[PDB]
């Protein structure tokens, strides 16, 4: 048979999905005799959980964070207990936050606390449809809070004064890398890991530098098979197949090659020398999980709405 499938995903995930999607139909074809075209949609996770309630027929979302997953589950798309449908609460890779500076660092940016400092560019996306732009945001307010002895207050004038700072909020992680890798403009950029890896070793070698501050946010982007969607196309073996696949020592793999920090040990070991090694708080310890960050944080009239009037 002939069977198309559509990964709805997070913006960055455009070049691993690209490889793994050539992977996955190679293996499936083997397995079954079956022609499987995989579509991707990319775009701020936010804005792309927004789209599939709001009617695009993904087979599967591929986004940067749980509460999104959930959000769609909570308007009757996604049966209510996804999550534990695939392991490590079905986030296949992990990811951190780390700067990206111009060659020679000339802002001598070192930590959090430079991104403050008069005359500093920052880019970073926007927490209204990003899902990058809320693991930047949860990134700075631990540090922040663990700088100041758990002083939320304080926490919100530091995360206030990062704001100040910032020169353009694009609405996806790759608008905001393109933005400053491409088109030139900030002095540093938050980023994905994945970014900054993709930036120093392909999108511009010799023009930029990492930071690696000295702690970060562990980021767990999440997937889910669509219950709605696949009961509707009759692809749910196919869609549950795909997303499982990521587990395998060769979806492990795309992601490590792709500079996605994988879970299998042997791919680890394998690609070891390019993550660089730093102090990891979760969003569980910090912020009381999602549910509890999202609402205090970028909800309407959160933490954001308030440091951005």
């Amino acid at each position: 048979k002939d069977i198309q499938l559509l990964n709805v995903s997070y913006d960055p995930t455009r070049e691993l999905y690209e490889q793994y999607n050539k992977a996955f139909s190679a293996h499936w074809k083997q397995e079954t005799g079956d022609n499987v075209v995989i579509d991707q949609s990319h775009g701020g996770s936010g804005k792309q959980a927004t789209s599939v309630i709001n009617g695009i027929e993904a087979d599967t979302v591929t986004l940067a964070l749980a509460y999104d997953v959930n959000a769609i589950a909570e308007r009757g798309r996604i049966d209510k207990n996804w999550i534990k449908r695939l392991p490590d609460d079905s986030a296949p890779y992990t990811s951190t936050i780390v700067f990206l500076v111009r060659k020679g660092n000339p802002k001598q940016i070192h930590d959090w606390n430079d991104l403050i400092k008069p005359g500093v560019s920052v880019i970073t996306p926007n927490p209204k449809s990003s899902g990058g732009a809320r693991w930047n945001y949860l990134a700075a307010w631990g540090y922040a809070l663990h700088h100041n002895n758990n002083d939320q207050a304080k926490a919100e004038d530091f995360v206030k004064a990062l704001f100040k700072n910032v020169e353009v909020l694009d609405s996806g992680a790759r608008g905001s890398t393109n933005t400053f890798v491409e088109r030139g403009i900030g002095d540093v950029l938050i980023a994905w890991e994945n970014e900054a890896l993709l930036a120093t070793n392909e999108l511009g070698k010799d023009k930029f530098e990492i930071v690696t501050p000295s702690e970060s946010i562990l980021a767990e982007p999440t997937v889910s098979v669509v219950d709605k969607v696949v009961e509707k196309k009759d692809t749910k073996a196919v869609a549950e197949a795909y997303l499982k696949y990521l587990y395998s020592p060769e979806g492990q793999e795309i992601a490590a090659k792709n500079f996605y920090r994988p879970r299998d040990a042997d791919v680890a070991k394998k690609y070891d020398d390019a993550f660089p090694k730093l102090k990891l708080f979760t969003i569980d310890e910090v912020f009381g999980g999602w549910a509890k960050a999202q609402k205090d944080h970028f909800a309407d009239g959160g933490t954001f709405d308030q440091i951005s009037k």
